[PDB]
């Protein structure tokens, strides 16, 4: 069946995604029963961005510094090998 990784991890998408890519990302987040978030707050551990690094990040990390900064292709390649990836490898710093 389907494997559960994703468990209880909140989600968030917060780029411009290409519309279909959205879809992929909440179809394999709730898929791999990943939480997924419609605003960024407490609960989300993850923030899914395609884009770039955001002023917005650093204000919600000094207030949640759980945070992860992953790009989508850490949820591809999760599902694509059927095991949690470290999303360190697919990360999002500011570059600075």
């Amino acid at each position: 069946e389907l494997p559960d990784f994703f468990q209880g991890k909140h989600f968030f998408l917060y780029g411009e995604f290409p519309g279909d890519e959205r879809r992929k990302l909440i179809r394999y987040v709730t898929a791999f029963n990943g939480e997924l978030e419609d605003y960024m707050s407490d609960r989300v551990q993850f923030v899914i961005t395609a884009q770039e690094w955001d002023p917005s990040f650093e204000e919600a990390l000094m207030d949640n510094p759980s945070l992860a900064f992953v790009r989508p292709r850490w949820i591809y390649s999760c599902n694509e090998k059927q095991k949690l990836l470290p999303h360190q490898l697919y990360g999002v710093v500011p570059q600075a």
